[PDB]
């Protein structure tokens, strides 16, 4: 669920509030997406959101009433690095797999301030 | 909280139904607990019991609605071993560090059949 991806983020990097950084960047970062990547940050978001809806799709995830949002799951952050737990249902444990690999992406490219509330004519 | 709790002694046991095999099991395992542990298994219960005490005393822990019981806090099992969450505030890390504590003590010690749903009687 959304809290935990918080979490997750701020995980790899101690200094970003997630939900205010990396909400509303680019074509794909938050709630939505289309179009092509503005950058690498976009690219990650774009990933992620192609796991969501590979999630999804899978026979555990569709019987939940539940959605990758709130689908709350279990995981450690320890030492700025991320574990999902081995207690994770199938579907909670593929949506923390994707929230793992967004953080992690993340952590791992440039941050340009100026997609920050990107006019979505540019996606 | 107890949910929690019970995925971690599956963790380290995990052919157990902590909540059946572990409640109701001499003086300590369970609700309450009085007199003189009974077994190594009872005496881990004790120090449980004793470290949610401690737990309760603290001033973050005081601040919350919730009691150890209910606090849900962010741990995870990989490969048998329990890490508690840098996530966690310190009410529900401390929480996760008694249940951890707990869950390795149970997993290391004899389970006394015999000592299940011990008569009140003896403690
Ligand atoms: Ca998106
Ligand atoms: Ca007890």
């Amino acid at each position: 669920a959304l809290w935990q991806f918080n979490g997750m983020i701020k995980c790899k990097i101690p200094s970003s509030e997630p939900l205010l950084d990396f909400n509303n960047y680019g074509c794909y970062c938050g709630l939505g997406g289309s179009g092509t990547p503005v950058d690498d940050l976009d690219r990650c978001c774009q990933t992620h959101d192609n796991c969501y809806k590979q999630a999804m799709k899978l026979d555990s995830c569709k019987v939940l009433v539940d959605n990758p949002y709130t689908n709350n799951y279990s995981y450690s952050c320890s030492n700025n690095e991320i574990t999902c737990s081995s207690e994770n249902n199938a579907c909670e444990a593929f949506i923390c797999n994707c929230d793992r690999n967004a953080a992690i992406c993340f952590s791992k490219v440039p941050y340009n301030k100026e997609h920050k509330n990107l006019d979505k004519k540019n996606c």
